[PDB]
């Protein structure tokens, strides 16, 4: 209403998709930031092989070097299975990693809207049912093309760039992509109902996010010390 912003809208909209409480709560950019710990990391991760010789591939004869590099990459769609759990730890490393800054904003101070975040003695809501909604953040369909959208064009990538006549090159790696956004959204969400409101607080506290990833990572390193 004030602004558009469709990043926001992602996370914003997502976690509103559950509990009608939520229909229009905007919380600090908190939330917000956590959006941005998802794409900070796999934005550091695709800027690492894409290089901005991807960018600029079809301009560089480059078009067939670190783009093959990017190919050899997440080329392969497979879903969790187990197949190497000593690999599953580098993708947690840069899960971790979005965990990290957020560590450091962990401290942010209320510069915008103000809800019960922290305090917990303001409410932005109109009204509805008390309960652990969990509508599961996978149910993120509703306007989701707009981080494909986004995401893509900010980063120019062109991928394996020597498509040699695929085309599907695009679409893949993206999918898979946006596959860890709603486990990673399922988890903190879900986290964030149930740890906020074990907080007397209904909205987005970034020890949710903290907390969630730090769990998340401790069950993915197979180790509880």
């Amino acid at each position: 209403l004030i602004s558009k912003i469709p990043f926001a809208r992602l996370v914003k909209e997502v976690t509103d998709e559950f509990t009608t409480k939520d229909q229009d709560l905007r919380w600090q950019s908190m939330a917000i930031m956590a959006l941005q710990e998802a794409s900070e990391a796999y934005l550091v991760g695709l800027l690492e092989h894409t290089n901005l010789l991807a960018l600029h591939a079809k301009r560089i004869t480059i078009m067939k070097k670190d783009m093959q590099l990017a190919r050899r990459i997440r080329g392969q769609f497979l879903v969790p299975r187990g197949s190497m759990e000593r690999h599953k730890l580098a993708d947690e490393n840069m899960r971790k990693v979005w965990s990290n800054i957020i560590s450091k904003y962990e401290s942010i101070e209320e510069q915008g809207d103000l809800v019960d975040l922290k305090t917990g003695e303001i409410v932005e809501d109109n009204g509805h049912i008390k309960t652990l909604t969990a509508n599961n953040s996978t149910k993120d369909k509703r306007t989701k093309y707009t981080s494909v959208l986004r995401d893509i064009i900010d980063i120019s990538d062109e991928e394996d760039g020597d498509k040699g006549g695929v085309k599907r090159i695009s679409g893949l790696i993206y999918e898979e992509v946006r596959a860890v956004l709603k486990s990673f959204l399922e988890s903190v969400i879900r986290d964030s109902v149930t740890y906020t409101e074990h907080a007397k607080r209904k909205t987005v506290t970034s020890l949710d996010v903290v907390y969630a990833l730090k769990r998340q990572g401790r069950t993915l390193y197979g180790f509880g010390g």
